[PDB]
């Protein structure tokens, strides 16, 4: 178990039900759940299979003899047949019927469909969890006042939660993707023969149209879709999977941006993603670095799907089987694993409003320089050209101090004892206050949160509670 | 002109509204109509800024210096800054008024997504087009029996119709993505300030929360916008660039799978693209090969575009400035030629009904091997294990003479001279009838064609006339 | 075993000894072999370390409790320091000098290095063998003369071992790329401490540079490798990551063309994979389409390397650790596969040659219309314009009848009907033999394999007998 | 000039001979030049061309009238034809004779192989003056101490010149690449025509081996290479083509690893970009984060090039064309642009000495804590165990003060006043000197500049002079 390389994925980073949602024995038991339905839909079509045959299969369906199933498979070279053999074998009395008519995507395809889609039912409430638990904390942080980062220099003053809301927008997209992606892009599909023609389905039935529409019909129902494709070859368009890893990738986008920005702020002192106690206000973002890198690795993961789908010749060709094994549950599961990271990282996440004004306040001088050449000219009658000049000779001056020599910022004093700027000695006591030059960033935080991120994690209010740990 | 690279998507491939959609003048020209948009908000807003101000921006709106730009950017280091003088050299009525209280992402950002959007609208037609043209052919061959074929090799029969449509369900995703992303996805930057928190406007109209409101509400209807994000930092949410290029990227996959298959079918002569008359009927698919070419090329320009949205620090960072300038523009110019060369080789494609027939007759005998085994059981009391492993060694040995010996295909007079499929000699001289093994391939064209693509291009039927010239 | 995503390249198609190559209990006997390697150099070098510490280590390396380590994990949630108390609960004589003056990145970096080469000592007798294989098909069909194909259409006639050394010219730079890194681009990390400046080696040496230089020097040399960087930060140069993806995608992007190529030429029936005979002339190329397929995530896998090197923040940022953990092991796993899956289908290519003469007859006709022509002004004293043009209506129409009429093709008889091309009436009869418009090909394949690829592969001329099975 | 999109790299960012040197003018200059080659080889090979058709080749070669080339194009619909024909209408004499038993390849490759070695030689010197100028600085601040950081946090610290002797090894790899490529991976393709087997000029030269190879060596070495590939297909091996992209998108990996930790340290205010002074001590990574930006580009360039020779169908297939008319010159022009950006970059890089110390006094306390711990130990008598829990009280604590209170850090005045480190209160007044805690990197710096730099640009140490200025 430790002899032969363990994908980290499964192992270290990714939650056990995403894991088991693509296990072998998952798969198996939808491929005989999916021989179930065909012959439950073709019994009641009225082709000849007596329900002793449907409940032989139904009453093993959940135990598969893997041994027989590797056994047969190395000597068919087939993996879908080999399981046809294995479930024939344990089910002597509906061996006849299993199977019959379709083609090995019939489980194939469909059953990966299946796997899909729950895949993003274990992702939805994950991606809702870390939109509500950002949400809380930009609404905790909505006053908290901080130095905005432009180009990682300082810009004008905003506050955490008004940054936390800028994070929060991408996730609300990531969101919305996913939930279009297993509400309306995601189709079945069905039970189309070898090249999409259903010409089986059609000898079976003696050529009856509207039986063969009643099988795909009634399938898709059974099987929780809503529609199937209705031109396929002989596999459902391969595109869906490039929607898919391409809304997963976006996740990853998101989850970099998210952790970058709190691994560099940390490196300002002032936040702090949580830890396990097990030192405390001195350790490293060891949580927000592994986000980036699982992050990175989800954000080119598609780029494999996209020319898999571009060299699809005609009908079928099977290049496209061994890297879908890869490609499609390792997105999931490294989109598992980050939104875990994400949602444990913004569930702790610690700030340090003293270091925050701190740092507001060794790089206010200089950001308040504009607003006091306006009160010049609107309240000093000073020229603006020619109070713009001397604001800039003691601001170059101050800069230079501040980096040359490695003092403490003193351009309000410099003004203060400058003549020509009498007429703002009396507002300079107070111009360093930072509230008054945040804008609306308080109240774009109560709209963005009430009208935008509430509706849209509306449906998932009852699965938040789920705190999210990370053990490793 | 011909010392310098040319780009060969603007030169070569792309078409002319395309590339001046991006060009620096129109580019400009939207720069000061925004300022105009601007100045006309903010005087009905109750800001001093006189009409005679805001004519004067309107009369000189098109006429752009940029010999005193690129000198004006040379010295200061800024391109927008550079047209802000340039602007306000030419307007001096109007000069102290220009981008009052925005910073330089108020033109730069709203401007691309202006851009953006029109490109968008650009491409719809012509992927309408592009369905339009490929449901022709599939309406006017959806009887044309041909070879299915899945890794290459020779499958169940369908019609080239039928075919066709498996190509159009790729397109009919595509202009689903691209009708989104200018409906929904894409949405207006409006006037944020220099952080997102509208303080320099709130400074401008003495902290009125709603004429700021209603500055953003009225300049994202004016530029044709139906909302405008609420929470940006410096700039619109670049995972925005993302949801573009991956759906201009999913373009070249469906483009590239199109062409490909046709290429394919080229070489069995079943297919020929068009060609300019200025041999024809010996030649090579010179024009689906290119489309292939800068498909592929778009296919991977999204793969730029995720990893720059993961590093945008914090509130902006600029180093997505440079490469938004290559990546988007030539995303688009990329996807304007591909479907370009789509519609021409779409409208133009020449099909050759004896060489399928041909290529049909010499593959049905294997083809029809099971539905023999399926009459030998059903209608000539033959065990199923005896006759399968029969017709097992007639059907070995025939394909060795095919591969081997280079003869021709004489499986049906094996099992005629064969005593044991005497139940079968009657059918025999009609079991290679093409016309009974196609199930529903014509019913599935019909209801594709009437339900699903008539609806998808519905608002497309006055833009389907203009074909598609290939001159290059 | 079952019911957790197994990822198929460890349990389906890498081979056993890669698997192993990197799993967890090879990493930690490395791990330990270091710290033992360390105390050896540190003792020799005059620190107090007794050998009874030394041999303490030795006698416990291969035994591992991985209980106690993953207890220890969780608790420190540190796995080198884990894997450090593990070793010192193990050892308690040693204990206090084990993993003395260095940082986790000592076991970390040089146990990955060992690692990486000693993947490339599994590749290299690999890609001989593809090299080996290949080239005796090429030797053995050097004078198989068969049609050229160029945009998938019939070209000038070559031979199939022609056709093949192409193919092996790739594989010759893959192999020299691979020799590159193995024996020139991979260096050791050492032992460079926290930032990679020696500070503390250099406090337990007092100061000394020479034993400081000489410990670094003397455990490069005891890990098997020739030299060390010198100015490392905190890792080894991630650049070197790139390097090792690069190398191995590149393999992918060979493994896919060549085995595409089968694809293709086995729909014309020229060609045909092995396959276990458990029809055996009818079926499909599955190996080949699986080799394409892990191929082509093999391609994709270094695009993720280059932007995590990217984004290496200073001297060490720890969004690099998962990623590897991922990617570099899953490289080598693709590249084993892919090169396993090469040898097996270059060792059984089947090949057909009177497929390939009867394509060849079928397209020589015209082929042939221009050295036709030659003749003509050559020796018939015909007009090069005069004759061009009709030589064109007789092609022209032959090519009509081939597509439109599905006839065969009369090239040869309606210039023998015709009474302009009397001076060629007599080599009509001999005009369409395939011997001598193949060129040099027979000679190219000679001095290629004679002068290029012998001595590529001289020192794995004791590697080359091992068969490449693909049981599934 | 300004209606059209102009690709930022050919007008904005990339150095004008690089520009020039993929030029359709140079192109065609080239493809003039081969035909000269080509008929100045064949005829001191025996064939009969008079020099007086050379002669009037090689008078009008640098005149190209580009309207006929564009008209001939238009009605032939292939480009090298056009341009045979447009150099056989300005020689009249020669016309006969131009690319004579050579296919469109011929110029085709050759001169692409030519502009492509041209492109390397073009950025060689580039790579080695950014190697120049960094290893300047490097020595220039081998001893200037300032604080390393990992995860962005504080570390033990180093010196800068020893941090960019590690931005240097990077580039000492990419030179070493890009030499690799010019002097042994680049060959010439020759004259192979059609499909590589040479049969064209075996049949002009009556089968005569020897003057068919001598007309071979004789071109590799008039256009200035050393060998040319023996069995090409119709091209040369485009794996060629990964290979460069590879290296330069290798390059791109580096700038912008630089440029980021430049974007960094500028944040800290240890370092800032130059700038053109036309606020000095107050300003924006402009320059940084537009080679971070092209540098993104060009890592990713390389995915499409991957994925194009994946593709290549057998003997040649023309969806190559298209996609290396693009990513070719745009790699070439983006790693010029990024090295144009890197050496001005270095040259003018400013450090602050005085900010590097005081964020160096700031966080020495924390980073003296262990050799505290060992001073105490290996002086003070004191348990290991207890003096490092009292230790980590006093530590957590005064970290506590950093972060929640935003005091400065009193750690040593916190072990002055506790009587346990008694031991260490001598010398708590000097503990805090950072020049013997960076270990061994002045020494590693001279070293590796005077060992691995330069020796590596010794042969362009006449190409140093020229400086890299930034006009945008
Ligand atoms: N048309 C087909 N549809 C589904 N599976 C197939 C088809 N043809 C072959 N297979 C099987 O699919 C498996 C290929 O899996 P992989 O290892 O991913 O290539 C093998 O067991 C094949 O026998
Ligand atoms: N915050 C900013 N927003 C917009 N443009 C800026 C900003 N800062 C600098 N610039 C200008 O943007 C241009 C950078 O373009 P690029 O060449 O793509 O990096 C230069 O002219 C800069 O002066
Ligand atoms: N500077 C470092 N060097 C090596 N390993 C570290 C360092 N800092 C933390 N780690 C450990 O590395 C592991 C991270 O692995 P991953 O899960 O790939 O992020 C955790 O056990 C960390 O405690
Ligand atoms: N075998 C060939 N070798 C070189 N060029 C060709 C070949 N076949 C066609 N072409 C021409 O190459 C050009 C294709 O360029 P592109 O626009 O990049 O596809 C057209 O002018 C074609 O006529």
């Amino acid at each position: 178990e430790f002899e032969e390389y363990r994908n980290p994925l499964t192992k270290r980073y990714a939650s056990r039900e995403m894991v088991c949602n693509f296990g072998e024995k998952r798969k198996v038991i939808l491929w005989r759940q999916l021989w179930i339905w065909l012959a439950e839909t073709q019994k009641e079509l009225g082709f000849d299979i007596t329900d002793e045959q449907i409940n032989e299969m139904k009453s093993q369906r959940d135990s598969v003899d893997f041994g027989t199933a590797a056994a047969e498979e190395k000597a068919r070279r087939h993996d879908v047949m080999a399981h046809v053999y294995t479930f024939a074998l344990a089910c002597p009395k509906a061996a006849p019927i299993i199977h019959l008519g379709a083609t090995s995507c019939f489980v194939g395809d469909n059953a990966d469909l299946i796997m899909l889609k729950d895949g993003l039912n274990i992702l939805l409430p994950k991606v809702a969890r870390c939109i509500d638990r950002l949400a809380k904390k930009a609404m905790l942080h909505k006053s908290l006042i901080c130095l905005a980062r432009t180009h990682l220099q300082p810009a004008q003053p905003t506050t955490m939660g008004r940054r936390i809301c800028m994070w929060i927008q991408d996730l609300l997209l990531d969101l919305e993707n996913l939930e279009r992606l297993k509400n309306h892009t995601i189709r079945f599909r069905g039970a189309k023969g070898a090249v999409g023609t259903q010409a089986s389905f059609m000898d079976l039935f003696q050529g009856d149209h509207q039986k063969v529409i009643k099988l795909d019909e009634i399938l898709t129902k059974k099987s929780g879709f809503q529609r199937s494709w209705c031109v396929t070859g002989q596999t459902y368009p391969r595109k869906v999977d490039i929607e898919i890893t391409n809304a997963l990738s976006n996740i990853g986008a998101t989850v970099h941006k998210i952790c970058t920005d709190i691994r560099l702020l940390s490196s300002f002192h002032e936040v702090e993603e949580p830890f396990e106690t097990k030192m405390p206000y001195k350790r490293n973002p060891i949580r927000s670095e592994r986000a980036c890198s699982l992050a990175r690795y989800l954000m080119h993961i598609s780029t494999s799907m996209v020319s898999t789908v571009s060299v699809q010749w005609l009908e079928r060709s099977l290049d496209d089987s061994a890297i879908r094994r890869i490609v499609l549950p390792e997105a999931f599961l490294a989109a598992d694993a980050c939104l875990t990271l994400l949602q444990n990282i913004a569930e702790g996440l610690i700030v340090y409003p003293m270091v925050m004004e701190a740092n507001l306040n060794s790089e206010l001088p200089f950001l308040v320089v504009e607003r006091i050449l306006v009160k010049m000219v609107s309240e000093g009658a000073a020229n603006r050209q020619e109070c713009h000049e001397r604001l800039r000779k003691h601001s170059h001056e101050a800069a230079a101090e501040i980096k040359l020599k490695g003092l403490k910022n003193s351009l309000m004093d410099k003004l203060l004892n400058d003549y020509y700027f009498a007429p703002i000695h009396s507002l300079l006591p107070t111009v360093l206050d930072p509230s008054y030059m945040i804008g609306r960033a308080v109240e774009q935080v109560e709209v963005f949160l009430n009208t935008e991120v509430d509706p849209a994690i509306h449906s998932y209010k009852d699965c938040l509670a789920l705190n999210s740990n990370i053990t490793i």
